[PDB]
């Protein structure tokens, strides 16, 4: 029943707004001429951006690291709002979060991104892509895939109410390793995919196959995480915040 | 025909899953360190014993507690047997003579899935009672569990999984040497077919393991020796079990 699906969509959108403060609409308002944040483009501009003696990439890197730990509490709160979720084997509840969190972190980071760079700290600042492309040797290309994805993903032109269902669809995947009770998982996701599809048909009629195109984005998204951990295997060789270790262990 | 035996194996595996909630793939998950969020309560002595009631003579409180899942295990076993191709079509009392003598042999086989060196999972994998704690009980219950642990340690070295276990369960059911059997020919017909399927299954799942088939059929001796030694030990001291101990041997 379609109205049951629309009700599903509104519940996720409402919950989404409560869990996540820097929504895409806000961020796109900031990024456009419709509100102002300090721009970091080289690093003369970086440390006038502190308002320091004497490596910058590591507290950028660990800066990134702790928005990850802020985002995890939000996502987890969000997930609790997905109908059928808390009612799952708590062992699958953490497998789902374990393999869902970075895919969502990167989906939502594209919202705070355009082709020049990325909104940082609740919209306070804006660091550029070419500046991130110019960081210290083991780093300096850790953002570039996120950016490549951000442009392709933002071309779909999703808004927050699309993104709320899509985020849920990611969490309830029936292909996570460690998934014991699968049938309840695929049962909810199949319902979320119907809601999404309907939500795509109403909100973007001009877009042919937008559903399809979006599901496909899931492959670049997975590829972001997979490449980032094999990047993470170059930093503790050659040359990280607790909560992350546990997520990264036994992760393919 | 090879592919049919495979097909027979799947039918058995799927019914095994359905009829048995506490499986070995999950039971081991608990027992290893792979369930990194929900873990069972340990009962390793007296003070840990009862502080547990809020989480899961005391000779009896464990004793009957066995019997009721033993009497509960009976349903899902008996339930299982009716998915075994050509079982319902058997004789309707060699059907029950078969269930009669094998029920325990099976429960003891599936008890080993929930066992390791230290103790045994209980109540839907919510508790875990140590073997030493069992050998230290009142009465002569004090060694009511020990042969079964002895069995498990040996049986688990065979390293069997559920899809292996599903088939072996059926091989036990359709014996061909219960006493109460008259229409025996059609049962040794089905077991002939189950054994082919087991043997082919074991070739595929365990190449590395030499004569795993024969080693596995041999475990059947110790297996019924357990049920045997068991009610020699139930003379020294529920309704449904009593029917079942009916001069069993
Ligand atoms: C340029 N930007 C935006 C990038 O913001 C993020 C980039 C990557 C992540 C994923 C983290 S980083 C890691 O190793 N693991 C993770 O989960 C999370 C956020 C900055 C820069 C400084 C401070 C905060 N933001
Ligand atoms: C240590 N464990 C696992 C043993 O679980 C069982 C042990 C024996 C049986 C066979 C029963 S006992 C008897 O005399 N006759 C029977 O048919 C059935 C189950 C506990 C401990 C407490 C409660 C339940 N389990």
């Amino acid at each position: 029943e379609s109205a049951d699906l629309r009700a599903l969509a509104k519940h996720l959108y409402d919950s989404y707004i409560k869990s996540f403060p820097l929504t895409k609409a806000k961020a796109r308002a900031i990024l456009t001429g419709k509100t102002s944040p300090f721009v970091i483009y080289d690093m003369n501009s970086l440390m006038m951006g502190e308002d320091t003696p004497l490596e910058v990439a590591i507290r950028i890197f660990q800066g990134c690291q702790f928005r990850s730990v802020e985002a995890v509490q939000e996502i987890t709160e969000y997930a609790k709002s997905i109908p059928g979720f808390v009612n799952l084997d708590l062992n699958d509840q953490v497998t789902l979060l374990k393999y869902g969190v970075h895919e969502i972190i990167y989906t939502m980071l594209a919202s705070l991104m355009n082709k020049d760079g990325v909104l940082i700290s609740e919209g306070q600042g804006f660091m550029t892509r070419e500046f991130l492309k110019s960081l210290a040797k083991p780093f300096g290309d850790f953002m570039e895939p996120k950016f490549e994805f951000a442009v392709k993903f933002n071309a779909l032109e999703l808004d927050d109410s699309d993104l709320a269902i899509f985020i849920a669809v990611i969490i309830l995947s029936g292909d996570r390793p460690g998934l014991l009770n699968v049938k309840p998982i695929e049962d909810i996701q199949d319902n979320l995919l119907q809601a999404l599809e309907l939500q795509l048909k109403l909100n973007h009629p001009e877009s042919s196959q937008l559903f399809a195109k979006l599901l496909q984005k899931m492959t670049d998204l997975r590829q972001i995480v997979t490449e980032h951990v094999q990047l993470l295997q170059v930093i503790k060789k050659t040359e990280l915040h607790p909560l992350l270790q546990e997520i990264y262990k036994d992760l393919y």
